[PDB]
């Protein structure tokens, strides 16, 4: 069902001290006991101390148990960023009930799939999420038998049930979860959904949190803004919301990543840390009048999910006044971080080095040969917080994991002389133009350096004579440059002639994935049909 680490690995990871003997609920209880009255979590109106958060989680756990959720059950958790997300997560952790961590952007196709694949006892959602009313969907989940109950935070009508009254139960003090148990199902973030369920276990996911918190300098004075969906691995655990809580910092909830909102929130709450994907970082760097906000509290911006090119990376410290950290991560495991004392050569041009000393990285060619230093190949990895299989997916798992347990990421990377990863992109985003390979990131980074370019993305399109030609989609800043002007600019930059895009499309926006990454797959489909 959930392939485990072989015994030799379990022993090593315990011996090394990576895997400790606490579940998520116990870890939060321990943190809360260190600083019970300090504010742990705040939104626009509500501010919860560690002690009140813990008590609210224990009461909700009692109410969920009364509603029929039992140790070993699964639920689909589909909430917007907020206090209820945190409370519900940790209440389920306490009960040993596993949440599938659905994104706000997920809709009926995904949510129904998750409920059915996991045999979820409940859907837990809100009266509104990401501009969508999920309540008709939730009623259809019940009517079709996708789940047995549907709990809604907010107003709803029968046969949906209300989540808020379950907080009135007497606090449950016991914890049913074991450190070796599956704690939750993360979701894959590939380009061919429906997302796959990723079993994360308490002890390994907590190692992910603790090690990330140390690398990122989290401490008691960390004020973390949720700039991405809390359900996502980056926001939740790297070090994320849970890392902040376990460091006894304070989490500031936001349901929006636009700089007009977030910059005011940073000034009001004296935010110190956040994490974004590159398209959102570009919005923050290009914020106009909003930059009048007092951002002086900001200490660290993590950027990952997709590569932040050096042109944009170089602007972070001058414009925002904070340190940059680049992060390569995946919900399946491996995180790579640039370090807080790393020189600019690493921070501007790489996506970090592996989090754990026991992360085993192999970069291989199509034949499975390990490539030479600085050469590009497929990233494969095994380690102390990287899964050995997706949940209940033996057929796919036989293809996605090597015989010796390495996860095949589908990412193309090289490694520099110090072990830092440099991500070319996804395997499917490669470009072969008449036999000449083109690094899309090289061309994109040059375009993004242009003063009237906001963002740029380069994809392949079919061509009878060359097999593939290239098309750059470019979001301008006014006054917008023409395709011809950008081609002249790339020439002035020294770009090789065959790397200049055959076609340049000026557009207002790019199609995006669930947490805001650019969907190159959607752009290629748009070209293919045309
Ligand atoms: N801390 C942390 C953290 C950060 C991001 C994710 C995340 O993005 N998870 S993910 O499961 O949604 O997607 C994974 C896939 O994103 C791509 N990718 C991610 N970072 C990339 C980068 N800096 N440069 C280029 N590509 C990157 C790869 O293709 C990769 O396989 C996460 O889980 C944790």
């Amino acid at each position: 069902d959930a392939p485990d680490w072989p015994a030799a690995f379990v022993r090593r990871y315990l011996d090394a001290g990576h895997w400790q003997d606490q579940s998520f609920a116990e870890a939060l209880a321990t943190s809360a006991a260190r600083h019970p009255r300090r504010i742990a979590l705040c939104d626009d109106d509500q501010r919860l101390s560690y002690a009140d958060l813990l008590q609210r989680c224990r009461r909700l756990a009692a109410g969920l148990r009364q509603a029929g959720l039992a140790h070993g059950d699964t639920v689909v958790l589909h909430l917007p960023n907020g206090i209820a997300f945190v409370e519900t997560c940790f209440a389920l952790f306490q009960l040993g009930v596993r949440p599938v961590l659905a994104l706000p952007a997920h809709r009926q196709h995904e949510i129904s799939g998750f409920c059915r694949f996991a045999e979820a006892k409940a859907y837990i959602g809100a009266e509104r999420i990401d501009g969508f009313d999920p309540r008709p969907m939730a009623r259809e989940l019940l009517a079709s038998g996708a789940c047995r109950m549907a709990l809604i935070h907010g107003e709803a009508e029968a046969p949906l049930q209300a989540l808020a009254p379950l907080y009135q139960a007497d606090a449950l003090e016991d914890c049913a979860a074991r450190a070796e148990d599956i704690a939750c199902f993360q979701l894959s973030g590939g380009t061919t959904g429906t997302p796959k369920l990723i079993p994360r276990r308490h002890r390994e996911y907590l190692y992910n949190v603790r090690a990330s918190a140390e690398v990122c300098g989290f401490d008691e004075h960390t004020v973390y803004l949720t700039g991405l969906p809390m359900a996502h691995n980056f926001t939740l655990c790297c070090p994320g919301v849970i890392g902040t809580l376990l460091a006894s910092g304070r989490v500031v909830v936001s349901q929006r990543a636009d700089p007009e909102h977030c910059f005011a929130l940073i000034a009001r709450e004296r935010v110190t840390h956040t994490a974004l994907v590159p398209p959102l970082a570009m919005l923050w760097l290009d914020a106009q009048e909003s930059r009048r906000a007092d951002l002086s509290s900001l200490r660290l911006l993590q950027v990952g999910g997709s590569r932040l090119g050096s042109s944009a990376a170089q602007r972070v410290e001058p414009v925002l006044g904070c340190q940059l950290q680049q992060v390569l991560g995946m919900a399946e495991g491996l995180i790579c971080y640039t370090r807080l004392d790393d020189p600019p050569e690493r921070v501007l041009h790489t996506q970090g080095r592996p989090l754990s000393p026991d992360d085993e990285v192999r970069v291989v060619d199509a034949e499975g040969r390990e490539v030479g230093p600085g050469e590009v190949g497929e990233l494969t990895v095994r380690g102390p917080y990287t899964i050995r299989g997706y949940y209940r997916l033996p057929e796919h798992n036989a293809k996605a994991f090597s015989a010796d347990g390495f996860y095949r990421t589908g990412d193309r990377v090289s490694r520099d002389k110090d072990g830092y990863l440099v991500v070319e992109g996804r395997d499917k985003d490669q470009i072969n133009r008449g036999g000449e390979k083109i690094a899309a990131e090289e061309v994109e980074n040059l375009l993004i350096a242009h003063p009237q370019v906001h963002d740029a993305t380069v994809v392949a399109m079919p061509d009878s004579l060359l097999g593939e030609r290239t098309c750059a989609f470019v979001i301008p800043r006014q006054p917008a440059p023409s395709a011809l002007k950008l081609k002249q600019y790339l020439h002035a930059c020294g770009l090789a002639a065959f790397k200049v895009p055959d076609r340049i499309e000026l557009v207002p926006a790019f199609p995006q994935t669930g947490i805001g990454k650019i969907s190159k797959k959607d752009l290629r489909e748009r070209l293919r049909r045309e």
